[PDB]
C-alpha cells in the first residue's frame, strides 16, 4: 500500500546561458536600464536571440537614454559569452534594435488571468522539485565562474524528478527519483570527468542527502558532447513555467520579462504569490492557490478565487475575507506596497522569480483577522 | 454558496499578435510536410508595426517561398489593408531561417509535458476555455460571412464560469462574468457593436442554461479598437489558451512552429490522447497526466496520474491501465497520431484541444 500512496513529479529549469533566457535576461536588463533614470518608465521589451544576433522589439515610453548596444552586450557579457568557440561572443554579436519610443486607481492596462501560490514543503514555501532544478543551475554557475569547474560554459538545462507522497492536500516530498543535468562545456575535458563533477561538486552540494540514495537515477550529459550552446531561436517569455512553480499550482500563461509593473501579467502575479505566501507563513493554510483576473477597463480585479487544497481548517470564503481585509490587488496599489518602481528586475530572469527572499513579494505581510 | 467557486478562462482571436506568430510558424510547417513529411522544423515568428520575422532552424527537402507563406497567411487572417493596421500585400518580411538538407529513438529534449481531460463538456474540455474559444470563432465566423463586416480580424474573450465540485469532479453552474475586446472599422458606432456581441456571438454560442440576468457583460471594455494586429507578437506566447485555460497543469514547452519530433508538442498531444481516453472511456471523470523525457533517452523518465478522487480505481491502477494501452516513446507517438501529415497551422487558433477532427482527440478504446 506503499506505493499507491505515492506519486512522481517533475520539474526543470535552465541555466543563465539558455538560449530563452539569455532574452529574458536581455529584456529585463533593458528594463532596469530604463527604471533607473525614469522610475515611471513604460516597457514591452521583446528580446529574440539567435546565431550571432539579438533583436529587440517593442514599445517603450521613457524619459530614459538608454543604450542598447552596451546594455545588451554587459547582459551577454556578464552570462559568460565573450568567444566564437562558445558559439557567441558579447563583442562581435549584431544588436538590432527594433523599439518604438515615445517620451492608484488606474485601470488594468489589459485583460488576463494570473495565479498565486506556496507550499509549506520547503522553507522557501515553493515546490521542492522547482526548488532544486533552479539550485542546480546557480550551481553550475557558481563553479564555473570561480574556475572550479573552468571546463563549463553558460548554456545548461536540468530537471528533477521528486517522489511525494500527499497529507490531507499537503504534499510531502519523500525522496529525488530521477535527477538530469545537461550542460555546455569545453572540448578538452570528458564526459566521465564531466559526470564525476555533475553528481559530487554540482548534485550533492545542492540536494540535502537525506533525499539521495542508491536508487536515485542519474542522467548525467545524457546526450553526450555539448560544446556549442546559446543561440533556433531563444524568445522573451518562453520559459514561464520555469520561471514560476515548475509546474505546480497553475499559470494564467502571461510572461513577466520586459514588463514594467503597468503589466498585470507581472505585477498581479507577484502580487498574489505574495497573498499565496503570507497565507501559508501566516499559518492559515499549508498550501494555496489563488487566482485573480482582470479586465482592460477596470481598476479593481475582476475576481479573486483561493483553493487551499483542503490544507486550511477555514473556508476557502473565509480566506477570502482575510485577503480582502489585508491585500489592495489594484495595479496602481500593488506598485506601492511592493516598490516595483526599481530597477530590481534583470536578477529575478535567471533561477526563478519566487522562492528568493531578496524580492518585496517573498515578504510575508503580517494578516490582521 | 461555501462550495462554490469562480474560474477564469481567456482566449484570442486570430488577428491577435501572437497567435498571428503561431499560425505564421505553423503555415511554414505544413508548408515543410507538405513536400517533406520527414522535414526537421524549429520556426519561431515575431511581428511588430509592418514587420514580420521568422527566425529558427530547418532540415528540409522542401522548396518553401516563404514571402508567400507568410503573406497568404496574414491574408487569411483577414489583414488586407493599412486601415486595419496591417496590410499582407506591403509588410516586410524578414528570413532568419538556416536551412539544411526507428520506434526506439531517444528524445530531442528534455521536458515535462501535461494532458488534461474533464467531463464536464462533451469535448473533455473545461467550460471556462471551450466557451473562450467558441466566442472568439463565432466572431470570425460573422466576420468572413459578411454578417458583422464592421468586424476586424483581432480579438480577445474572458469568461468566467461559476463552479461547483464533487470529490474532484466540477460541475458548472452559469456563467459568471463575460469579457469581450474585438478590433473594428471607424465607422460603427459602440452601441451597435455591444448589442450585437450579445444577441448574435454569446447568446449564439453560451448554451441559454448557463446564462440568466445577473450574468455580468464587459462588451467593448476598452471602447474604441480600431487598431490591431503588431507591444510585437511571438510564437509561443499564448500556450495557456492553446491549452487547457489554467487548469490541469503545463510543462511550459510551446506548441506551434515545432515538427513532430520535438516532445514539447508531439508528447503533449499523446498526454492529452491518454487522457481523454481515460475520460471517454469511463475510468474517471477528470484527469491529469504528466510526462517527462530526457534528451537522448528513449522511454519517458516519468509517467504519473492524478484522478483529482474522481476514480474508484486508484491512479497506480490507472498507470497500469496506461502503459498497458500506451507506449508514449517519441518514434511510437508520431506513428500513433499519423504526426507526420500537414494538419498544425489548424490547431494555431482556437486551442489545440476540445476538437475532434484531430488525432488525438479520438479517444483510444482501452483494454484492460
Ligand atoms: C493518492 N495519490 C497518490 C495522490 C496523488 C496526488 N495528490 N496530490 C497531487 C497533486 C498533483 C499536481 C496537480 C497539479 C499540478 C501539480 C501537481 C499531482 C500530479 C500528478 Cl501528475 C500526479 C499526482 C498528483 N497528486
Ligand atoms: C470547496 N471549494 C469551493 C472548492 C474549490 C475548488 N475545488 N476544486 C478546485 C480546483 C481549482 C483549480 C486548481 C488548479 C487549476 C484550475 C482550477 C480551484 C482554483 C481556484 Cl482559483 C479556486 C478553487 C478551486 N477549486
Amino acid at each position: 500500500f506503499i506505493e499507491e500512496g505515492t506519486f512522481l513529479f517533475t520539474s526543470e529549469s535552465v541555466g543563465e546561458g539558455h538560449p530563452d533566457k539569455i532574452c529574458d535576461q536581455i529584456s529585463d536588463a533593458v528594463l532596469d536600464a530604463h527604471l533607473q533614470q525614469d522610475p515611471d518608465a513604460k516597457v514591452a521589451c521583446e528580446t529574440v536571440a539567435k546565431t550571432g544576433m539579438i533583436l529587440l522589439a517593442g514599445e517603450i515610453t521613457s524619459r530614459a537614454a538608454v543604450d542598447y548596444q552596451k546594455v545588451v552586450r554587459e547582459a551577454v557579457k556578464h552570462i559568460g559569452y565573450d568567444d566564437s568557440s562558445k558559439g557567441f561572443d558579447y563583442k562581435t554579436c549584431n544588436v538590432l534594435v527594433a523599439l518604438e519610443q515615445q517620451s492608484e486607481d488606474i485601470g488594468a492596462g489589459d485583460q488576463g488571468l494570473m495565479f498565486g501560490y506556496a507550499t509549506d514543503e520547503t522553507e522557501e514555501c515553493m515546490p521542492l522539485t522547482i526548488v532544486l532544478a533552479h539550485k542546480l543551475n546557480a550551481k553550475l554557475a557558481e563553479l564555473r565562474r570561480n574556475g572550479t569547474l573552468p571546463w563549463l560554459r553558460p548554456d545548461s538545462k536540468t530537471q528533477v524528478t521528486v517522489q511525494y507522497m500527499q497529507d490531507r492536500g499537503a504534499v510531502l516530498p519523500i525522496r529525488v527519483h530521477t535527477i538530469v543535468i545537461s550542460v555546455q562545456h569545453d572540448e578538452e575535458v570528458c564526459l566521465d570527468e564531466m559526470r564525476d563533477a555533475l553528481k559530487e561538486k554540482v548534485i550533492k552540494a545542492v540536494v540535502p542527502a537525506k533525499y539521495l540514495d542508491e536508487d536515485t537515477i542519474y542522467h548525467l550529459q545524457p546526450s553526450g558532447r555539448f560544446v556549442i550552446g546559446g543561440p533556433d531561436a531563444g524568445l522573451t517569455g518562453r520559459k514561464i513555467i520555469v520561471d514560476t512553480y515548475g509546474g505546480w499550482g497553475a499559470h494564467g500563461g502571461g510572461a513577466f520579462s520586459g514588463k514594467d509593473y503597468t503589466k498585470v501579467d507581472r505585477s498581479a502575479a507577484y502580487a498574489a504569490r505574495w497573498v499565496a505566501k503570507s497565507l501559508v507563513k501566516g499559518g492559515l493554510c499549508r498550501r494555496v492557490l489563488v487566482q485573480v483576473s482582470y479586465a482592460i477597463g477596470v481598476s479593481h480585479p475582476l475576481s479573486i478565487s483561493i483553493f487551499h487544497y483542503g490544507t486550511s481548517q477555514k473556508s476557502e470564503r473565509e480566506l477570502l475575507e482575510i485577503v480582502k481585509k489585508n491585500f489592495d490587488l489594484r495595479p496602481g496599489v500593488i506598485v506601492r506596497d511592493l516598490d516595483l518602481k526599481k530597477p530590481i528586475y534583470q536578477r529575478t530572469a535567471a533561477y526563478g522569480h519566487f522562492g528568493r527572499d531578496s524580492f518585496p513579494w517573498e515578504v510575508p505581510k503580517k494578516l490582521k483577522y
